[PDB]
């Protein structure tokens, strides 16, 4: 299952609660809310909610994406297998197959300090 | 992207290997060949080779035409969403709608029990 430990920790590689109701723009693309969502990732998770900015600005309907997004894409990207969080956090960061690029690998790292605790300051 | 696993798994379903050469009515229609293709979808993919049956009765020539609906029709049945390979499984089954039809279900299941190994 992609559980809350692993979206927690998403959440917070993205910046969570300090990007509600903010965007942003990253590679030409505006991005918003506690888990940095483009539009073609809300079309992709099947566009929760009023819109996409009042969407994925919101933290609540941004959870409700993310989580369609894992169940439509996991087992696409990793070609049968049961997926882990390493996969769903690369699939968060890469797209559909975020999971088996090398691109995702520093972003996964990010999230598994959270999820495991390491160099944990206060 | 549409995958090897995901079109070995489709002609795993419709017979594959076995129905090389052959053609025979499926559900009120002629289909033909490793991944018992009709001929509206040989119009839709682009009428690849030099003929339905003659094309649709040969793996690489089948091959070539669902490659060309997938890519052709996946986004389309998806409404822009990046398709799966429950996507492209459940249009090569059900048409360009497949995608959200029903009656395309059953043909899914037993895709993924190919892809999961249970089965
Ligand atoms: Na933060
Ligand atoms: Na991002
Ligand atoms: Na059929």
């Amino acid at each position: 299952q992609f559980t809350d430990s692993c979206l927690r920790c998403i959440c917070k590689v993205e910046g969570c609660d300090s990007q509600i109701g903010k965007c942003g723009m990253d590679v030409g693309s505006l991005s918003c809310g506690p888990y940095q969502i483009k539009k073609p990732y809300w079309i992709d998770c099947g566009k929760p909610g009023g819109g996409y900015e009042s969407c994925t600005k919101n933290k609540a309907c941004s959870e409700t994406c993310v989580r369609a997004y894992m169940k439509r894409y996991g087992t696409f990207c990793t070609g049968g297998r049961t997926p882990t969080c390493q996969d769903y956090a690369r699939i968060h960061n890469g797209g559909p197959r975020g999971c088996k690029s090398s691109a995702t690998v520093g972003y996964w790292n990010k999230v598994q300090k959270c999820l495991r605790g390491t160099h944990h300051h206060h």
